């Protein structure tokens, strides 16, 4: 119906994880992560990835989620 601050707020960062996930599975890897990047006109290796990725992903799945990733949007 409409939108709103809070939890709700985040039911909006959902989309925003997708951008990244180009899987639609529900997590943010690699590749997917150097994908988006084509669009701010960037492409890093699959090294610094993984170091970004182990940047917010505390847990070592080596992927990244929706929960994990929604730190990286607080950040800046
Ligand atoms: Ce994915
Ligand atoms: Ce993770």
């Amino acid at each position: 119906m409409a939108d709103q601050l809070t939890e709700e707020q985040i039911a909006e960062f959902k989309e925003a994880f997708s951008l990244f996930d180009k899987d639609g599975d529900g997590t943010i890897t690699t590749k997917e992560l150097g994908t988006v990047m084509r669009s701010l006109g960037q492409n890093p290796t699959e090294a610094e990835l993984q170091d970004m990725i182990n940047e917010v992903d505390a847990d070592g799945n080596g992927t990244i989620d929706f929960p994990e990733f929604l730190t990286m949007m607080a950040r800046k």
